[PDB]
């Protein structure tokens, strides 16, 4: 009997008219809506307003930034994990929209959830997956796999229809996502991998032909492979993330034109910015050269594609999730110091590091022979043969 | 008795030494220098006539680019391995330097091999496993593991000693390699982390504040995963590197500053120029991107530090290495296509691409698909009911 | 326009019913059966005669033992591949069964191809994975997943309105599959993990309380990682298998009783015999630790979860697929030689082997290789002294 | 920096014993401490201690260390499921305790030197001496295997009768063994000839498969977060868990492993392993796992047991790369946790049910994750329209 549904609600048009739709299909359902503040950059106030405005009965405003950061971009970073070794992963906000969802949706009795995830990406995978690992007795609705709303001009005209104002203003050129770690831009002309990235599409990035001329020097402490401090400043996570977006999106830093495999089964071609995250994931892999013994680095790097491909299938709320972090919490008990980094023109360049537990400081035959034993003890039994 | 030794002979003071040296400690030996040409850009006809007047009874010079292109660094290309994912792993070179002089060892009936590579570094290894994996009737001589040499001036004393001519201009600041795919540095000051790279390093990149204020556009084909034009012009493998090098070197693109972990057990401070190398990773990366399956795309990434620890510890020349490239060939198959890029300001910038075969091109389906993946996750939350995932 | 199917037929009550059923729901479409001899060691020509009287147009049977033991079991036993450490994967038979409907369908201008396979297990995927992979222009027709029976009561009722024979006997206790690989049981009382398998349920392994009290020797010859005789007479896959399966299953070996994980979201519990495959896969293992070196070993032994979940989940035919038999039959060019192994009251016991490729045959060099090995240790303890490892 | 006292690994064979001795000598008027480890080695260890004293040992400590063995080294083995090459039980995982000890009682005793008398052709030495870098960077090593003039048995006794240490005559044992609560290892002498069966005299805790009951034996397994805590309703101490198992399962000749496995100094040994409680807890730890771990976490875990296989096989048991496993390992066994029911009859641990409070066991979808699991695949063939994956 679905009395009450909570809403990940974005404050789009799409999610804006499901709320009279959730209320049309599900007779006197009453709608909560739910909005995460992750840095987005909007208007917070005018997006509860319209969800009340459109019909829920409540709308929760909730700011994440912080836990974003500490729960969410701190376990990536120590993590070093990018998706198919190009992308930086910032749909893990996904898991984090489906926590506060959920937390809220068990304090107001709602028997359902929706989100307005569409029918052929990999955000829905994320939402379902992470509610059925919070609260598999919770029914999740996807009003874009239900609804007969196909195209935007269809959305508009069922919004003039229920009271939900749409004004003219044109067609986003690109299908975009806002967050303090990330903007990823796909859809439209971006389709075609033929085509050169189009110059209207970076919105914190600086196109490298406008960069300074002169470089800037940013010194990066680290704790326990954290960020902590910048330029000899103690900053919080996101007064960090914030100021070095500022920084190095200046510079030009961070751009990635990628092919990337969906989950869903197609390949997608995505321009993501993300200039903070290039210089933290620079310096932080810097410091594990120092620190880290080279059996711990290998062993390391050979699980980033494991853990970058739960992070993009949404698999975060997962055991085999935890048991990695237990991995890695414990590589990055030492990775501790200071980088200092040349901000340049798209380059971070490295300019010195050190660390309290920084490991850079006859028995070379004997070495050799017994590493080389195997393969003489081969090319004796193959006597004449080749590695061809 | 060992008569006849044949040494690796790269024309330095220190191999050139070791001509008179062996003739002492293995009395009436006959000494044979082998000089590989891996593009080091250097006077190879000089350094042949160095090795004869220092006592050397013949010394080969084999020119290698080709080879070194095709055989190794293709390969490599393909593997698209970096060690400690940092790496482009310069000395694949040594491996067939190994193999040059084992080829002239067999020719010559030589008795023993010789190599000048330093006791505390990974290319005795590297040397010495591919000998004993191409020859391992053959004894191996290295005289740094074994004279009382240990410093330039005690190479001076004795060089003088032996009528070995020293030359004018000192040791560079940096122990340096290079060959047509990368420059290495490391030693001197460089062994401080705490410090930049000095200004004087640099020998085939310009820095980055002196890359020109436009961009260059390059066009790279691609067949089954490795290079064959440029700007439309097929051109050999070595001639494509080169014309590459000197275009990405123009605008500063592919230095690494690096901390990398030896095979010997210790860390060491690099620097590492390879301006077409990072375009053809770069280009290679894209080109797979959209030619192989997820499946496929994600097996062969996990093996790539696989590949790139057995091409820095010298294991070239094995069982494992075969195998891998056959691994390796099968997902090079389709890897066919276009790749613009923009080089600029130290960036390699993807302009586009294309393959005759790309694979990039209901809303019932995903309910189904989600349900099912997402099957396992439910049935454990409901085993562990009200359980955290923290 | 759907005129024309080919239905993969099994003979069973439910591929019975689909022949009308499919006529049913595809207007007046024509339907041919596909039966493959996989060593179910059933009355084919029963089978065949089952398909024209339930209303096919035609039934191919086609004897696909070879072509089994040759292409997907021999890579199998090359491979090691065990799925989750424990199943012997005799569902690698479906990739096939997909082939050869694939085949004749495109010999007869069928539209679209049809299969029993249930709704909630893994061989529909194997089946239509394979089928999309071979030939996605056909389209794929799953009756357990469209039509409304749901029981073998409801299924019988449809039988007795369509003119289809209901079998005397009843539907076995348990879902049974059986190639000349394996046989498989599931379901049932056996879907209980806290009971012991029933006494009912084997079908060609022996209770070891009641196998001989006298160890039973068998000789296995290997070329390239496959057996080529047992006890010195050259025997065909077919023939090997055959023979080794009477005389292993004798002796009560290769039962595995196993929880294990569907790629379709849910645990179920299997029980699995293959006493030749037990017998294979501890001969090949045993060559394998003689004729590798330690890097191959261990990076082989590394892709073995790969390869088994490949085929546990049916993605046989996908260049992935291709590129790791390439890897595996590089590793198996030496895996050549005699296997003696004692068979005994459900053991497999090592009595010897060789090979002319066995690999198997001072101290100054250990101390050298114990300093660098262990080098990177003491300084990580100098670094952090005063710790511990806890 | 005069070495005035040495800590020495003392196991009460000939050649420790001969150590003290050869160790005062060469170490003028040095002190030698004996260190004795109790790993459930079944010896008299008041006798070995006594015989140290005997020897011109100053102190002689026989320390205890049978729980800690189980608890810190044991348990991780099984909640790892790590098996050396997929064959070895890794009884040598007591290697780094007998360094711990051995170090933390030369740091009491302000020795200036530890010292143990493994062999200068084996594993052991490098085991011991890793550990002893990693806990310890500062203390000198002495490993007189490496040092002195004896070569064999018969000079050891020779050098004992002219140092006042007893040998009675009792012949040369046939075979290198080691012992521990968890196994016993024979390897050399005829059993170093890979093409010959096990002799008849190898076996020592364990039943040949023909002399074993011909009732089967049930017994139940209860698991706490991975490791045993009750046998047959029994809450038992790891080590009378372990010394039960071991004399049931060693009664019905469970647990024999006759492998040939790559050393790390590089070659092969043919070895005999016993170890009866370790497979019957390896297989239930196996089963247990199997119902209360979820897909993704069983293969993940599986796809590091080599890893930690190779770890424990070389030595590197105190490093940061095995605490990291650890805690990844202890995660994966928060719920694996329950009762296993197994049957021990003539060699086989056969599955009897098994249940846990954690368990994971319990037609529109279908479709939709078959379509999207396969969509790969069928882009790719229909931008390969016809290939085959052969
Ligand atoms: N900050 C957020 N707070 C709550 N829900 C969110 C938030 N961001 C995304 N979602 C949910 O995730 C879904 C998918 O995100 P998205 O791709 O941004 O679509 P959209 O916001 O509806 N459309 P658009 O205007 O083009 O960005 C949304 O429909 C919401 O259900
Ligand atoms: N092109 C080459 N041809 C033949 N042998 C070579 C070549 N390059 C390197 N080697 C061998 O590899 C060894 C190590 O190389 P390297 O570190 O350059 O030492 P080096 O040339 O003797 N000294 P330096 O003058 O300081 O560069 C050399 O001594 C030669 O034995
Ligand atoms: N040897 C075979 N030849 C052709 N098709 C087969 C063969 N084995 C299995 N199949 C197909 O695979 C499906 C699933 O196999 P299976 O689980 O045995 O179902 P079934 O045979 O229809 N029922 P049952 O009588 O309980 O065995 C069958 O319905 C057939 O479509
Ligand atoms: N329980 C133990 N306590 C102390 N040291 C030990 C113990 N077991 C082994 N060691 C050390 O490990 C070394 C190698 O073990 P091992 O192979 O058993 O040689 P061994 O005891 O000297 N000779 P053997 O009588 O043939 O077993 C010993 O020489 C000791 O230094
Ligand atoms: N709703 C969005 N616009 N999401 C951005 C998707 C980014 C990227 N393709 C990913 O799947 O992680
Ligand atoms: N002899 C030399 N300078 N060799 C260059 C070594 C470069 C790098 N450290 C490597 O081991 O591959
Ligand atoms: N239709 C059948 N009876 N199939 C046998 C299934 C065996 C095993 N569970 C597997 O998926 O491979
Ligand atoms: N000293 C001994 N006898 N040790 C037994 C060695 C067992 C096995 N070969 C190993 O290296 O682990
Ligand atoms: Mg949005
Ligand atoms: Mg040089
Ligand atoms: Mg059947
Ligand atoms: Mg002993």
């Amino acid at each position: 009997v679905i009395k009450k549904i909570a809403l990940a609600y974005s404050g789009g048009l799409d999610t804006s008219i499901m709320i009279p739709w959730l209320k049309e299909h599900y007779e006197h359902a009453e709608v909560i809506a739910v909005i995460c503040d992750l840095g987005q950059q909007e208007d917070l106030d005018a997006i509860k307003n319209k969800a009340l405005k459109s019909g829920a009965s409540k709308a929760y405003v909730v700011d994440v930034k912080n836990e974003f950061a500490t729960q969410y971009l701190w376990p990536l970073v120590k993590s070093g994990a990018l998706y198919e070794d190009q992308y930086i992963l910032g749909t893990i906000s996904r898991p984090l929209i489906a926590q506060k969802l959920v937390e809220i949706a068990l304090t107001e009795q709602v028997n359902a959830v929706a989100h307005g995830a569409t029918g052929k990406g990999n955000d829905q995978v994320r939402f379902e997956y992470s509610i059925k690992a919070l609260a598999p007795q919770l029914e999740i609705i996807a009003p874009w796999r239900t609804w007969d709303i196909k195209s935007r001009q269809e959305a508009i005209v069922y919004a003039k229809a229920h009271g939900i104002e749409v004004p003219v203003t044109p067609k986003a050129p690109y299908s975009r996502d806002h967050n303090i770690w990330y903007i990823s831009h796909e859809g439209g002309v971006l389709e075609d991998p033929s085509q050169e990235m189009p110059n209207d599409v970076l919105l914190m990035t600086a196109p490298v032909s406008q960069t300074p001329d002169e470089e800037e020097v940013v010194v990066l402490d680290f704790k326990k492979g954290v960020p902590v401090a910048l330029n000899g400043q103690e900053l919080s996570p996101v007064d960090l993330l914030n100021s070095l977006n500022q920084k190095a999106g200046q510079h030009g830093i961070g751009v990635a034109d990628i092919v990337e495999n969906r989950l869903v089964g197609m390949k997608i071609r995505g321009i993501y910015e993300a200039p903070a995250a290039a210089v933290l994931y620079k310096a932080h892999k810097l410091l594990e050269s120092l620190c880290l013994t080279r059996s711990t680095l290998h062993l390391k790097q050979s699980l980033q594609q494991t853990y970058a491909n739960l992070v993009y299938e949404g698999r975060w709320f997962s055991q085999t999730k935890q048991a990695l972090d237990a991995f890695i919490d414990v590589t990055q008990q030492h990775v501790t110091g200071c980088v200092k980094l040349k901000l340049f023109k798209g380059n971070i360049i490295p300019a010195g590091m050190h660390s309290p537990y920084s490991l850079h400081h006859k028995d070379a035959e004997g070495f050799i022979n017994l590493f080389s034993l195997s393969a003489k003890i081969y090319s004796q039994v193959h006597q004449g043969g080749n590695y061809d």
